[PDB]
């Protein structure tokens, strides 16, 4: 790593330097570093210019803008210091270069929108490896090859990428953010595929078209089923259209991918498609209409990367939900029990409607709400779990050092009908209560935990798991 090479591209007069790491944080900037000063968030990295030189940085990167003109040369204490303009929207491909372009030494895949982000991301380390890939994710739950997720600017990005290349990651799939799209932090990320999942509209729509132009989106996957993603593929006939819903336009002879039927079990659904690549039908043992459209999106992204139909349907049985989110367990003769992490009204009325689309017999929902926390969605989530449940049994869920009872009782004031509700006080005894009266055709959802593996009494954490729980009633292994 040389300041020389580095710079060769935008600044041809640039002095060699051997340089260590690259830092944008000139607390941490040591001998021999890049320290890179940039103007943003209520902050003028170059104030920390003399700090950093103090240090014994080998070399300054800063912003030019009331300081310098773009590839300005200077020199302080010895160091150089080497000014550019625009120095916030080129960060990624500073970083990229020094970090030797980890994104052109790994196939990397780009899922942005509201939802779906960290099961399409999952899904795609999954079947990639699965397909022979060394797998990685780049997300929310962290970062890390598949099975070893560790827990961010443009630097950064390029940073944790080049790592995973080093650790032999040859895919990875990277959940990206509407905030750091616009911050750049992605902007110079060669992404083989990008994947979209779900007056002031012309603006945005502007601004959105305008930032995708200066982006390497690679192969563009549309959710064709979400009205913003119809507008999308309308302009872009080399993007493939994913529908669960009839939204497939066949007119445009482009690529797409559509479910014609989908049977919903108590064990997962069985997916029937047509595809521009072939037909077929695949087992998912995931649950819900989202997570059908999540692993639709998922598996016309690796067609349009070039993996072959045969292969990826003699794989998909295999791919697995996120601990937690919508995980189903099964046993022969018993009822089906979704363990999922919604904890908030909006997120528990989605798994309900998820888990009653698998289920033939009556819903059950076993929740509670944290104790010491906001008590607004308790009344909410217990009006939630009356609509959408046939059977709400309220019990705990983390309350800390409050009343068990008095949270309880917050969430029965919601409901039109708490006399209906089943309340029991002991999680493990609830979970256990609809598990072993819930009939063979039932489903029931254990709401609020997902994949945690403690309950918080008093300010103790007790190890209690809902999923260990569950397996153990079962007859089976969380």
């Amino acid at each position: 790593r040389n300041l020389r090479d580095l710079l060769a591209p935008w600044v041809p007069d640039a002095p060699s330097r051997a340089l260590r790491e690259m830092t944008l944080d000139s607390r941490v900037a040591a001998a021999g570093d890049l320290f890179v000063a940039v103007v943003g968030h209520q902050a003028d990295g170059r104030r920390y210019i003399p700090q950093a030189i103090a240090q014994g940085v080998a070399a300054i990167i800063a912003e030019a803008k009331d300081e310098a003109t773009d590839g300005e040369i200077r020199e302080m204490h010895g160091v150089p210091v080497i000014y550019l303009s625009q120095l916030n929207e080129r960060l990624s491909a500073l970083a990229g270069r020094f970090y030797h372009e980890p994104s052109d030494n790994l196939r990397l895949v780009g899922v942005t929108g509201t939802n779906g982000k960290t099961t399409t991301t999952q899904l795609l380390a999954q079947w990639s490896q699965l397909l022979g890939e060394i797998s990685a994710v780049m997300g929310t739950v962290g970062n890390g090859l598949l099975g070893k997720v560790i827990p961010g600017s443009a630097v950064d990005v390029q940073h944790e990428l080049a790592g995973l290349v080093d650790q032999g990651a040859t895919f990875c799939a990277m959940e990206v953010s509407s905030h750091g799209l616009v911050q750049h932090r992605v902007a110079a990320l060669k992404f083989a595929a990008s994947v979209f999942t779900n007056g002031d509209m012309e603006h945005y729509e502007a601004a959105k078209w305008l930032l995708y132009s200066e982006h390497h989106c690679g192969q563009a996957i549309i959710n064709a089923d979400d009205e913003v993603g119809r507008r999308w593929l309308a302009k872009l006939p080399d993007a493939v259209a994913v529908s669960m819903e009839d939204h497939i336009n066949p007119n445009c002879h482009g690529r797409w991918l559509k479910a014609t039927e989908v049977n919903y079990h108590d064990s997962g659904a069985t997916i029937r498609f047509s595809s521009s690549w072939g037909d077929g039908e695949i087992e998912s043992h995931l649950m819900g209409a989202f997570n059908v459209s999540n692993l639709l999106l998922a598996l016309a992204t690796l067609l349009a990367l070039g993996y072959p139909l045969a292969d990826l349907l003699k794989t998909a049985a295999r791919l697995q939900p996120v601990c937690g989110r919508m995980e189903v367990f099964t046993a022969p003769g018993k009822p089906t029990v979704v363990v999922d992490y919604a904890h908030t009204p909006d997120a528990l009325e989605k798994a309900l409607q998820a888990a009653r689309l698998h289920c033939a017999g009556k819903l059950w929902c076993v929740f509670g709400c944290g104790g010491d926390r906001d008590k607004g969605k308790r009344p909410l989530m217990g009006a939630i779990a009356e609509e959408f449940a046939d059977v709400a049994v309220v019990t705990d869920d983390n309350p800390r050092t409050e009343e068990p009872r008095a949270i309880i009782n917050d969430i029965l004031a919601g409901m039109l009908d708490a006399g209906h509700a089943k309340v029991m006080e002991g999680r493990a005894e609830a979970v256990t209560c609809a598990v072993m009266q819930a009939k063979e055709n039932d489903v029931v959802l254990v709401a609020g935990k997902g994949h945690e593996d403690y309950q918080i009494v008093g300010n103790q954490r007790l190890d209690y798991s809902d999923r260990v729980t569950v397996a153990r009633l079962l007859g089976v292994i969380a």
